[PDB]
């Protein structure tokens, strides 16, 4: 079975806005959103359909650019960190599950150098 999406609402978390934050949205998130490769990663690995029982069992972290996304658009983190944590979380996932090589892993890589490239031009906090 699936587990629970990681939360995107939680009233006891601190959080807040920051022009970073709003920079990880309108740029990095929308970037690699409508790359050709998000697909996989535009929502929480179904492990039932996709047939892929052990992928829980290895993976105690998920998480996915749907999860990243409505983070984002709920205002849910406190700082630039916690989503660039997400991202790198999300691709350390896909190649710990996977090997090199493999479609998914090359999809991840190609995301990934499009999501260092973005990171490296965020703004100085306000
Ligand atoms: C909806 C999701 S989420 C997700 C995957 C898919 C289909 C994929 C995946 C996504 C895209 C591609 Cl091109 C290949 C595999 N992988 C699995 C992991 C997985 O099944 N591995 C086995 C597998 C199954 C099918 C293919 C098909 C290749 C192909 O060319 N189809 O014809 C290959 C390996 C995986 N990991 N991390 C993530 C994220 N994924």
């Amino acid at each position: 079975m699936n587990p629970p999406p990681p939360e995107t609402s939680n009233p006891n978390k601190p959080k807040r806005q920051t022009n970073q934050l709003q920079y990880l949205l309108r740029v990095v998130l929308k970037t690699l959103w409508k790359h050709q490769f998000a697909w996989p990663f535009q929502q929480p690995v179904d492990a039932v359909k996709l047939n892929l029982p052990d992928y829980y069992k290895i993976i105690k972290t998920p998480m996915d650019m749907g999860t990243i996304k409505k983070r984002l658009e709920n205002n849910y983190y406190w700082n630039a960190q916690e989503c660039i944590q997400d991202f790198n979380t999300m691709f350390t996932n896909c190649y710990i599950y996977n090997k090199p090589g493999d479609d998914i892993v090359l999809m991840a890589e190609a995301l990934e150098k499009l999501f260092l490239q973005k990171i490296n031009e965020l703004p100085t906090e306000e």
